[PDB]
């Protein structure tokens, strides 16, 4: 964590004609922290190496697909510096004024707003699915088979002396059903955001339109159907019909494909809070995953 006189001191090191007048705390991940400076910045710190490699990515990305889509994102105006610790020590991004399309906000919309906001969101995908991606950094390619065999073999190593032997079966089993599915790692690799969610599609509540994307530090070569599944959800996100709607707008090839790895992510939710959780030190999410490894 940081204090105020900290981000100014590390910020007026390498930019020592920027005045700081106003700064607050923004928002905060469990990679970053955000601060709101000037109000006119948002500066992104790092609360860790991992999160700074996730900060270095979303600079890099943001720079190389700017002015390419047909909404608003962060603009990289300040960077920070690679240390033994961080890849990146902060970044500062214009500020997108703006609030989150809620799945509340959007249910409360005239019908021809959703419906537009489904096409601007289509088109949104349409178009960063579509930027050419040879020539594209180190690190940048996602791929699934790839992160599926590592996760199986880290939960393998994480809980081998914390399962039963049924337990373990089942999740060898649900591994074994997962890799031996060939649309999982079919797809076409494009750039994607891979963090596609309500939380992140910003809103103007007078125009009635998005007025912005943000938080690309997830982004990578992957299957571009994640932009969808990651909308899907019914808790926290839209639902799987108005993402139905943005579907049909983006002119997708294979929508019950789509479906199936909508489910498939939901149940492989509790692996993952098993993994984040280890890697993040977050003890409950691990036990979260555990209890539910540990059942259905
Ligand atoms: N909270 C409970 C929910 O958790 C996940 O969904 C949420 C994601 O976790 C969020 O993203 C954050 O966590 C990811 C790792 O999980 C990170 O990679 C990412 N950078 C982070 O911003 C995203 N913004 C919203 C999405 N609804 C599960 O899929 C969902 O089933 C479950 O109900
Ligand atoms: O410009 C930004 C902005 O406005 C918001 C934002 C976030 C949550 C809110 O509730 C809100 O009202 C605004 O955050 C961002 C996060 C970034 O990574 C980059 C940005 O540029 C902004
Ligand atoms: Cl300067």
């Amino acid at each position: 964590t940081y204090t105020f006189d900290q981000v100014e001191k590390a910020i007026e090191q390498l930019y020592p004609d920027f005045t700081i007048n106003t700064i607050e705390i923004s928002g905060e991940g469990n990679d970053c922290i955000a601060y709101e400076i000037n109000r006119d910045f948002i500066f992104k710190f790092p609360k860790h190496s991992r999160g700074s490699t996730n900060l270095f990515n979303e600079v890099n990305i943001l720079k190389r697909i700017h002015n390419k889509l047909p909404l608003p994102i962060p603009e990289v105006v300040f960077t920070g510096m690679p240390s033994e610790t961080y890849q990146m020590s902060f970044a500062g991004f214009t500020k997108i004024k703006g609030v989150p399309l809620t799945p509340l906000l959007l249910n409360n919309l005239p019908k021809q707003s959703q419906n537009q906001a489904a096409k601007d969101l289509a088109r949104f995908l349409s178009e960063l699915h579509s930027i050419n991606i040879s020539g594209f950094k180190s690190n940048l390619v996602l791929d699934f088979r790839e992160k599926i065999n590592e996760d199986n073999k880290k939960i393998k190593k994480l809980l081998s002396r914390e399962l039963k032997g049924p337990q373990m079966k089942k999740v060898d089993d649900f591994y074994r059903d997962i890799l031996e599915n060939e649309i999982y790692f079919k797809y076409y690799p494009c750039l994607i955001h891979n963090d596609f969610s309500s939380d992140h599609i910003l809103f103007d509540t007078e125009k009635n339109t998005i007025c912005g994307i943000i938080d690309f530090g997830d982004a990578a070569i992957s299957d571009p159907d994640n932009d969808f599944i990651s909308l899907m959800e019914d808790d926290e996100e839209y639902g799987m019909e108005f993402v139905s709607k943005i579907l049909n707008h983006y002119k997708h090839k294979d929508i019950p494909t789509v479906l199936e790895k909508y489910r498939m992510k939901e149940k492989y939710w509790s692996f993952e809070k098993i993994i984040y959780g280890k890697e993040y030190g977050y003890m409950d999410w691990y036990e979260e995953g555990l209890n539910e490894i540990r059942s259905i």
